[PDB]
């Protein structure tokens, strides 16, 4: 008759594909990438005949099979996919099989197709709406928000964006290379930490705990190979398929390498290592190059040439065609964006005419254009039009949005940027006609995290009331507030705003609307997002 029913044996049942040292501070120990996943079974039988044949079933289908020699076995075989198994050991003989009772194992991957979907429901002011416009819906989500802004990917209104942005990848790169980061507290260090043994001007992660190793909501078990950031964006993507994860390389402090990439010996290194990082994070969809200003002013007053313009041509050709190896080996559809500034000056060091046939999109940072960072020039940090009180206004996204029109620039490659934050000046003074902006101010507003910025969420619910003035200019399409007393002026965006940039957006047919740092708004600004862009409210 057939064998007994076998009892499966106690041991781990976690395996993973791509194995990550949830311990490891350097890159090069953080991960390795097999082929497959080595997954062991034993067995036991207390009852009836062992049979002759012993197969190990992955869901009713055989994944290995041998001779059946006891009452007790085990079994080591390879799992090529990703997935929750239900995994079963049959003893087989002349006549019949006999299995056991499905144990769960997990072949855990990159992909996430070992975890169960992260649906989480809408926090604070977000509102549900369907991404049915055919636009553009992104923001970007910073990797050190965990922390103190303690906003961890599961506060994500996922459903509401088309793009997500991670909060920067970094190119390895000491002395000469990342001087920039030398400017915040431990991020110089926190680098050559991930970096060491790596070679310069790769890719590489600058938080790995915060990236992989920190338990966040749906990746918590202390034996989960990928937990962190990266953990829960795995879980995201098999709740939403469609939405486009994409890591930035770049930022305001992490731009300094790519002034070196005019040498192609290092572009290549980059691009390779770009390319490797993709393969081994099969979450992402694709890269964002962030080279904060091509041609010098950005954070390092050392760097930038005229040599930057050809040379960011270069990389998003390059890029582009790794994007298409890579393709032709996955079978996938990778996406090419960059953020880029909006002012006219630095847009014209870049042809970006013929780098947007790389390019799917194209991020104008519509924002930032005035700030603490200069105490005699005030004006709207983000608005869409100059002001009546300076119509030859420079710093507007309307130029921005001109200035690469003009160079011939497909509109439906343009997506219009939006402010979560504001930026504020201190003691402004020696205003005339009531229009602050005029003055001058003696220093930067106290901010929610850092000085000059405070996030949407602290402006729409501290500085919404008492002595504070609201205004919202119609001419340049912006708000802002001022408290007489202390001069207190912030520019910000806000629901009105955003809602003029999206019927702008609309009207000139450009690509979308996307905004900085998602943990800083409170739902107004996305909700306007999407509203003003079409969206169909309602979950969906």
């Amino acid at each position: 008759a057939a064998p007994g029913k076998p009892t499966i044996a106690w041991g781990n049942t976690k395996f993973a594909i791509v194995e990550v040292d949830q311990a490891a501070t350097a890159y090069n120990n953080l991960v390795k990438v097999k082929n497959a996943a080595d997954v062991s079974v034993s067995w036991n039988l207390w009852n009836g005949d062992a049979g002759t044949t012993a197969k190990i079933l992955l869901n009713g289908k055989e994944a290995w099979s041998g001779p059946s020699t006891g009452s007790s076995g085990t079994a080591n075989f390879k799992v090529n996919k990703g997935g929750r198994y239900q995994m079963q050991v049959a003893l087989c003989n002349a006549d019949g099989c006999t299995a056991s009772d499905a144990t769960e194992i997990v072949v855990a991957d990159t992909d996430g197709s070992h975890l169960p979907p992260l649906k989480e429901s809408l926090l604070e002011k977000n509102k549900p709406y369907k991404q049915n416009s055919g636009k553009v819906v992104g923001s970007y989500f910073v990797e050190a928000g965990v922390y103190g802004r303690n906003f961890t990917v599961d506060k994500i209104p996922a459903q509401n964006l088309t793009h997500l942005l991670y909060g920067f990848i970094p190119i390895c790169g000491g002395n000469g290379i990342n001087d920039s980061l030398k400017e915040i507290e431990g991020s110089f260090q926190a680098l050559q930490r991930s970096c060491q043994g790596r070679e310069d001007f790769k890719i590489s992660i600058h938080d790995p705990f915060a990236a992989l190793q920190k338990a966040q909501k749906g990746v918590t078990a202390w034996d989960d190979p990928y937990k962190g950031n990266f953990g829960q964006l795995m879980a995201l993507k098999q709740a939403h398929p469609d939405l486009k994860i994409l890591p930035s390389i770049g930022g305001w402090t992490l731009s300094d390498p790519f002034f070196f990439m005019g040498d192609k010996v290092k572009r290549d290194r980059f691009v390779g290592s770009v390319k490797e990082f993709l393969q081994t994070w099969k979450f992402f969809d694709g890269v964002d190059i962030d080279w904060e200003f091509p041609g010098g002013k950005g954070a390092n007053p050392n760097l930038g040439s005229p040599q930057d313009g050809e040379t960011y041509v270069l990389l998003m050709k390059e890029l582009r065609a790794m994007l298409d190896q890579l393709s032709a080996e996955t079978g996938r559809k990778y996406e090419l964006t960059s953020a880029i500034s909006a002012g006219k000056d630095k847009i014209d060091k870049v042809a970006y005419n013929v780098a947007q046939n790389s390019m799917d999109h194209i991020f104008l940072m519509s924002y930032d254009f005035y700030g603490a960072f200069d105490l005699k020039n005030l004006g709207h940090q983000t608005a869409l039009n100059a002001p009546a009180w300076k119509p030859d206004t420079a710093y507007t996204t309307v130029n921005g949005v001109n200035a690469l029109l003009a160079q011939g620039v497909k509109p439906g490659k343009i997506v219009v940027g939006t402010a979560m934050y504001g930026r504020g000046w201190t003691g402004v003074n020696g205003y005339q006609n009531n229009i602050p902006f005029t003055g001058t101010a003696t220093g930067p507003v106290k901010g929610t995290w850092e000085n000059g910025i405070v996030d949407y969420r602290q402006i729409a619910s501290q500085f919404m009331s008492g002595e504070w003035q609201y205004t919202y200019d119609a001419t340049a399409e912006a708000p802002y507030v001022f408290k007489p007393s202390t001069g207190d002026l912030i520019t910000f965006d806000d629901a009105r705003s955003v809602q003029a940039k999206g019927k702008y957006v609309l009207d000139k047919q450009l690509g979308g609307l996307f905004s900085w740092e998602i943990d800083a708004d409170n739902g107004d600004i996305l909700n306007s997002m999407n509203a003003s862009l079409g969206n169909s409210a309602g979950v969906q």
